[PDB]
């Protein structure tokens, strides 16, 4: 077993093609099937997973009533394979947490799951099943981090959290680790920025974020860094916003160092992801302005590097009918693609019961998953499918 | 590991032994097993596992309500060891499909999956678990495939594909790929023939398929193809018909060339396979003239080659009072038999519920399998089994 | 991987430890839990597994009431990890049968399965998972095996089969394989004898088994072979008859080449073991003479060589409040023990239901086992526990 | 595979990290989950798993109904990987017991499973799933054992047992194995001290344990010895009493060398642990001094050494309105983590039904576990968090 590079370029791709949809929810309308959120997917040289946090409820069960809150003593991160649904017989126990990213650094799994008290939270870092290491909070105030996949190259695993208020001015750190030992750590110096829910991927021995501005910004601030942790931060030039909620295109002028709000979008978003494609960037959104439905992903020309408006491809994945949620991006190691470049793949997930659905008790997500291939692909429309209310909200 | 040669001929068989049988409705009673369709087979060199289409929804639950179409966006591919229940637990999330076909070529699983709309689908290709590489749709109607066991020879997997329409003439592409990549394909000129779900396999290092004719035919369409895609196509020659619907063998006249249909047998026809034994043919079919009931398969005297309807050995493993439905073949590579040749093997589908059985709100189905041997073997009647109607049809 | 040699003495032990309980009913009133019978255990180098028949239906659903005889087309062999319920979930499937045998060469499984009708039945051999052979029905009346391990030596697998009458003179044959196939067998004469599921270990280098008489005895048939199919066939000397029905040991005379019967003791029996220990014998019984209830193991002085009376130890693990069953032997090999001799174990069946408690409309058994130490180990009384009768009878 | 020296010095640790939740109790109110006692922690080298002790019953079941004793026939060591719930699914037997130890060598795990009368019980050694050897009681008085990790070292495993009385002088044994064979023993004199339950682990070569006084003692009986069985014992020298029931810390004093007790503490306790930290010590227990409920661990200056009242730290996991129960060491080797010194874990059982809550049938428990980290961690209050009474209470 070796460490996998990771430093190869990110492949430019045309399309986006269905990978894996576990149909959690519609299973467990019957099968013993954990009531979920963020579904985010890692991959290993030989293997994708799909991890999850979960109450430790199943769905039509009693426990998955709506009344603990999200940063309970009960949450956990565990995994499944990419595609299985998030079971409680196939579930690999990862970490006690309430916030988590994980990933894969060609010998061991990596796990980060952040629990304890608000005002005094700490991550542990798993990694290959063992404790290794802790961080603390060092703002007192919801230590939290990705929901997606860290990053691993050259056997170093790097993520991004986050330490201070929702809705205004916070802390941002990026973490280096070897086997599971934090071996370095920058705060991110962003004055009137806010990061949140980093989605992260290697690009030319680089590590590139997509995240969600939770104060001032509709559209998605970006994070660039490398080993030693030296970084660049601003926001997605693109004069199209994919944060939600945000405004019609038409009515927003994009910035590369701003953010831009204001119209009702202030103080929320939603995680999201998009993928640098030389000067351009495929970035996805709900189709929805206002609300977490339908999904879709838009190829922007230039949009990493200036206000471009210039929309070249767009592929439509869930239809607006449909509830969609959080996304994010991971890639897939050249250890088992015959590619020179690592493929940019992202997962969808899909919020059934609340706060949407107000006739059930329960809140759980299902997923697709999709990645990148070298010529167009048709879109469609992939939902959840679950028919509810289920038993245990009559 | 090594890419399996898979050149050897194909083993001379005198008879068929039952190797497995699921019973997965009947565990499903209580079990959490998925309600399926085509619980087709396909070997590795140490292992064959049965692959199935399901709906994500499970036996005995609401979700299995007959209220959505086949080609749903919720449809998936899965695998279990072989004789195992399509069940919640130990089940494999393989590719996200509608219609597909999988294979191992001795290092890897390959997985063919399609999905998307009718008038847009695209195959997903799967190796070792990764997306690889996508075939569109290139008449943009239904897209789909073999429904059974691709093959593979000396690192190459081949398969066979469908786009047009049901009834009348389409278009039929052969494709070849290594390591999950589509490396050349062929279009098969067949004017007047018709081919759907073809059942292939090995011999001599060529590609045998026995396909299904859905227009004009009540004879099988022969497919055979080698690494350069050069193809013969034609008819089954024997004089025996072994589609369903069809006539009685007495009024029925073979075709080497031509579809022979007519008689209420146009437009319809079921999955189903045939085995070349030098000049010779086994082949299987209902016992059912008109219906999918009963299975049986016949040794037919030079009916690979001429219009003979001497058969010289028949075999009964379902009586004509039991449901069948699709049968596929596959084989045995020598990397587990002390053979120098092939082994022959088929599965059986035993279809209950919709539409035969309409006191039942859903349909699914479970298996048989069988595997050549060197001697006759007797026949028996392997049915299903389940007890209908179940609990949720009340 | 090497072939196991198996060759060695089998060990002399003073008593008998327990080893593992699956507490399948108990769990199955609940769990997904097959009803079985026979859970019969076999070791390979690094592992042991429970085999078992199933119907494939599980406890408490409707399909587990005895409305089909018990050589039906449902009928299956499974296995599970030693100690594990037999689940539907856990569950490898072995073979299609209503009869069977299986155990380990030390490179792969070997599993015999019989199926199909009574009067045309047959076994079909999987070696490592794939079909190699099949032995037919040579006397056409309900083919049938050990329910138990096989025994392998030197990359040779034996096994004892039987075709004939129940209660009258039938035919009784010993099989060598290799790889799964049939490379010799040999017809047992034994006029005025009735074999039926032997329990059979190695021994120096030979196979002896102690089988059931259907017929005459209520003393146990001995057969012994070695690797040319040469034998010796007899019964057990012993003055102390152990099958079940039998008359109390005061009222009875031992034979080592003659049933021993009458006194209402005929044509039933039940399947049960025996160790020879030098010219000595550990030999298992019901504790009732006349039903199958509870479990005691004796040690008969010079019992394998002569009709002694003389019972030097004696060990019970089911008192006779309670209901036993089927019981058979295995054998640890060396490549777990530290020792130079081959450990002596037996499984219990202990069967729930039907016919004895006729207010359950089911049956089935789970299991204790236990292997032979060095030292004397005190007894008790490892009983089913389940609770009778179970949601379905009601 | 090589053993594992595991000779290390045990690691100063500043604090304790939580590593995992099982959440067995809330997933059982749907999923199949065994109700069980004494989920015990022990580590491999790659590998920690969850040990614990079951009826055989599923939570949720009528078989839960506390209508059996503890040391009944049905009652079974079971493990999974740790973290996973105690379901029916993922376990793995273990041993038959209704007391227990199991470790792992480096090379394979060791189950001690105690069965059998009150009066004439004995201990199963399982050494990679084989029967090995058995310990006989040689008091007759319930032979018992640790419920926690035993202790391996160089290729021997070494644990503690104790046969007689509970409440009044009993007899104390140290065992030392390899390969699953006893390989010494020793009576520990102890007049005039209890030892019960011992929470043993490596330190420098030996074995250092803190255990259980169910006499004359609210503090802690230690146990130190080496490879040749030479020992020393006493009690933790700390002025600060950790047994459960104890009194206020003020109405203490300590004693390195005798029973300390009286104040409605006499005759019973709660299993529980230390770490020994040069001179000092972290201990944990009970919040509630007469209760279980709450747990705390605290770091005593000099505790080991001298009575020392001096609490340099203490940190809370669980809160005083919570039930808690047995408490348990384990160390993680060297052959995960990036140090040269074993870190100290523990597992704390929370307890759920009778006797403290009487609306309930049925009695089972869940876990969470920390480990040791170089920094001072915050605590929180990780409760069980299943909502009482159930359906099977109803
Ligand atoms: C999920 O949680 C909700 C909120 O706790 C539960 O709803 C509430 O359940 C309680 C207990 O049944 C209800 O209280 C009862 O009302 C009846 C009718 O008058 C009365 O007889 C009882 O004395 C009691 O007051 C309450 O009405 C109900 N709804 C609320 C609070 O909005 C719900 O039961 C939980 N669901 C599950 C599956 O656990
Ligand atoms: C499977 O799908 C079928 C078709 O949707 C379902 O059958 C239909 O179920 C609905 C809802 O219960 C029935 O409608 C109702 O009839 C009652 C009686 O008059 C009326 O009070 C309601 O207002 C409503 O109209 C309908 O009759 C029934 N049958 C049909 C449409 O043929 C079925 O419920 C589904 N099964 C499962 C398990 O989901
Ligand atoms: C297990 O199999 C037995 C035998 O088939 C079943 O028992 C039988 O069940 C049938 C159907 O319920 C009973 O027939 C009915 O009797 C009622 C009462 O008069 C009548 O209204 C119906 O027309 C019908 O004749 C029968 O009495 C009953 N007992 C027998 C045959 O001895 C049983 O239901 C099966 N259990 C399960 C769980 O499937
Ligand atoms: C768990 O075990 C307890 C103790 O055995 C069970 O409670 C007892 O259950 C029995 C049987 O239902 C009860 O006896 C009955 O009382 C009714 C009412 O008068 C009477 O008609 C019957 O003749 C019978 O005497 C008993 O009252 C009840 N409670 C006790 C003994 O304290 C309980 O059923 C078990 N729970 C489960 C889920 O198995
Ligand atoms: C993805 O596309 C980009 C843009 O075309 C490629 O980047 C260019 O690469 C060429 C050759 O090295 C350079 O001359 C250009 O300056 C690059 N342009 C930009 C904007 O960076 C890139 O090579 C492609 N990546 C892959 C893996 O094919
Ligand atoms: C299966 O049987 C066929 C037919 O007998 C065998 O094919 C013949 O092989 C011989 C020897 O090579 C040739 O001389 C004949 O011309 C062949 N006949 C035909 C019709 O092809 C074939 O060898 C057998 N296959 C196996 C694996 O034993
Ligand atoms: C089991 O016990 C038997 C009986 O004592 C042992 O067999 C004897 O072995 C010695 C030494 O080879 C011979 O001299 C005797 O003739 C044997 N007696 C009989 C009746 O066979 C046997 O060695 C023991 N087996 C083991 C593995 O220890
Ligand atoms: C844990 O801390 C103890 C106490 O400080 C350390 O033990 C000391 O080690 C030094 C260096 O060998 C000795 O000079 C002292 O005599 C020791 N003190 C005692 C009380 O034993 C110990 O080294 C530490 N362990 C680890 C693994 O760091
Ligand atoms: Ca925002
Ligand atoms: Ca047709
Ligand atoms: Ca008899
Ligand atoms: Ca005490």
């Amino acid at each position: 077993p070796e460490f996998l590079n990771n430093t190869e370029p990110l492949c430019n791709v045309s399309g986006f093609a269905i990978v894996s949809k576990d149909n959690g929810i519609r299973i467990g309308s019957r099968g013993h099937v954990f009531v979920i959120r963020e579904p985010f997917v890692a991959c290993g040289p030989t293997e994708c997973r799909t991890f999850f946090l979960t109450q430790g409820a199943l769905l039509n069960d009693k426990h998955s009533n709506n009344t603990v809150k999200d940063r309970s003593p009960y949450r956990a991160l565990m995994s499944v394979p990419l595609g299985s649904s998030p079971n409680a017989y196939q579930a690999k126990f990862e970490s006690v947490a309430w916030s988590a990213t994980a990933c894969h650094d060609g010998k061991k799994w990596l796990a980060v799951g952040i629990s304890g008290a608000d005002d005094d939270a700490y991550a542990v870092i798993h990694y290959g099943g063992m404790p290794t290491d802790v961080v603390r909070s060092w703002r007192k105030q919801i230590l939290r981090t990705q929901e997606s996949s860290c990053v691993c190259m050259n056997g170093n695993c790097y993520w991004v959290m986050t330490d201070g208020p929702a809705n205004s001015q916070a802390s941002y750190k990026i973490f280096k680790s070897h086997e599971g030992m934090v071996t370095n750590e920058r705060e991110v110096s962003f004055q009137g920025g806010h990061i949140e829910e980093c989605s992260c991927y290697p690009n030319l021995g680089k590590v590139e974020c997509v995240c969600r501005d939770n104060w001032n910004g509709m559209n998605r601030p970006i994070l660039i860094f490398d080993e030693d942790l030296d970084y660049e931060v601003g926001y997605l030039c693109a004069g199209i916003p994919t944060d939600t909620p945000r405004v019609q295109d038409s009515s927003f002028t994009g910035s590369c160092t701003n953010a831009v709000g204001g119209s009702g979008t202030n103080n929320y978003g939603v995680k999201g992801f998009g993928f640098r494609q030389g000067n351009s960037v495929w970035a996805g959104r709900t189709v929805s302005i206002s609300s977490r439905s339908g999904f879709e992903i838009l190829l922007i020309e230039d949009g990493w590097i200036r206000t471009s408006k210039t929309i070249v491809k767009k592929v439509e994945v869930l239809n607006n009918k449909n509830w969609s949620g959080y996304s994010g991006a991971f890639t897939i190691p050249i250890t088992m693609t015959s590619k020179q470049c690592l493929v940019p793949c992202f997962w969808l997930e899909m919020i059934r019961g609340k706060p949407e659905e107000r006739t059930s008790i329960w809140t759980s997500s299902s997923s697709t998953v999709f990645c990148g291939v070298s010529s167009e692909v048709p879109g469609w429309s992939w939902d959840d499918g679950a028919i509810l209310p289920f038993d245990i909200d009559k």
